[PDB]
């Protein structure tokens, strides 16, 4: 089975040809800017014609949410040109081949889940812990994605009824305070300024101040990982992203989680996939969902 | 399809035979409390006797938690002398049937999602605010069940780091701050004390300090519902139990979410099924795992 697989960030178009889960034909080509919407249609006739024949089916990974095929996120500005953007429509002008759409931290979410043992594993969530907070979310072995696409966004899922406002415009979700903006906002203030990377460098010193910093961070994702295991029966977590991946952060997250009660401990372990994350996810699930009917 | 439906609570167990969604034949007693596990494979033998041959398959609704066919909870003491009570076990001694075991709200869920345009809403939660909060999670048509019957524990999720320490252990939860017990915590240290009941009535009578508490619960439901709509992509979500269908208790929660950015909204309605939704719920869904 040949998989064309795109995937379109904010930045960087990447396309491959996946075949068992092994990448080849590999391009990377920037992300439409000027002139984002017909410029993006060309793109994507660009891409298809050259992938001609090469593919049984098309799988793409994008930024934001896919509903319904359409590219669009809770804030559509954050997407620029590409708000509404009608990704699998366009598509489907140049080829007959079924096309699937999820979204990046779903397809990262795959990649780490086609690697395990589904008998075992059954139910189990991707949070990435970056710039914000996204994740992923996989029960009885399928990921969710139905109706709209929104399934999975715990980073808007409540840390704290007295924390900031969150850039969506909740109060208190966990991104606002667990993300590498909420450290930033933070250390920014600082006299001097701190980036989140030089906070954590003096957390690894044990400076109390920067320490405070990152463990309100740490204890957040605890929690939501705590709500993850009571409300949906999850048995296994998978922390990644700049910050998820940070020196000291998992083992700061999993020291928390352990001090509540027996009932909302799991497996929590890092991320292993990098850059072809999205690929080789979007590549697995929409094969896993052909097989499947 | 015939289903004989049980529904095991801490007080009382109902039966009854329950057909193309109508009930028939409804008993009820009581829940062993004497030898209460001896007694239980006793009772089970009993029910199982007089209903004989009337039925294609069983379905049974619990409190507590169904792992793997044994009756079990997050505290199993709270299940008293039926803790790790081989539930499954005991009735297929009486029969070569289907049997499928849930919990019991749960079982409500279904009940109330059963009469849904299933079309329409495929993502459904239902949360009872009683002397707990309790939930069942309903996605893609199918209820949450695996692996261990854990999924819809909902009143455990996060309400606020800095709020009490829930019965179960953990800070903060979601009952520790709006559930009728959450409620009575503080109202009884009024003076004079007061019940929810009471408080509920002040709070419709405008007073401030009443109002102020049971905003504390509506609001953590609220944040509740948002949290799944984000999270879940649940677009309808059902509140029952003694405290959500309290008189101005809804409108409460449903002020709070619609403060909240649209993209957290949702249907949000009261349960319409009463005494029998455990009864009906099961059923509902034994019938739909079958197929
Ligand atoms: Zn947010
Ligand atoms: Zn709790």
């Amino acid at each position: 089975m040949r998989c064309l697989a795109l995937d379109i960030g904010g930045t960087k178009i990447a396309s491959a040809i996946v075949t068992d889960g092994k990448i080849e034909q590999r391009q990377q080509i920037a992300t439409p800017q000027a002139d984002a919407a017909n410029a993006m249609h060309d793109t994507l006739a660009n891409i298809l014609a050259l992938y001609a024949g090469q593919f049984d089916y098309v799988a793409v990974a994008s930024t934001g949410i896919i509903n319904h095929g359409v590219l669009t996120a809770l804030n559509p500005k954050n997407l620029g040109g590409l708000a509404e953007f009608p990704l699998k429509e366009s598509i489907a002008r140049h080829t007959d081949k079924p096309i699937g759409l999820l979204n990046d931290v779903q397809a990262a979410a795959c990649a780490e889940y086609k690697d395990e043992d589904k008998n075992a594993v059954q139910n189990f969530v991707f949070i990435t812990v970056s710039t914000g907070v996204g994740g992923g979310i996989i029960l009885e072995r399928r990921l969710l994605t139905e109706p709209n696409g929104v399934a999975g966004h715990i980073g808007h899922t409540l840390a704290d009824p007295n924390g900031p406002v969150c850039g969506c415009g909740r109060v208190g979700c966990v991104e606002a305070v667990a993300a590498g903006r909420a450290i930033e906002a933070v250390s920014s203030q600082w006299n001097p300024p701190c980036t989140p990377k030089q906070a954590f460098e003096l957390f690894r010193k044990n400076d109390e101040k920067a320490t405070a910093l990152i463990q309100r961070s740490a204890s957040a994702i605890a929690n939501l990982i705590a709500d993850l295991v009571i409300g949906l029966d999850v048995q296994k977590v998978v922390v990644g992203g700049s910050v998820g991946l940070a020196e000291g952060y998992l083992p700061l997250v999993k020291q928390y989680l352990n001090t509540m009660p027996h009932f909302y401990h799991c497996t929590v372990e890092q991320a292993r996939h990098g850059q072809d994350a999205g690929l080789l996810g979007a590549a697995w699930w929409v094969a896993d969902c052909l097989k499947q009917g």
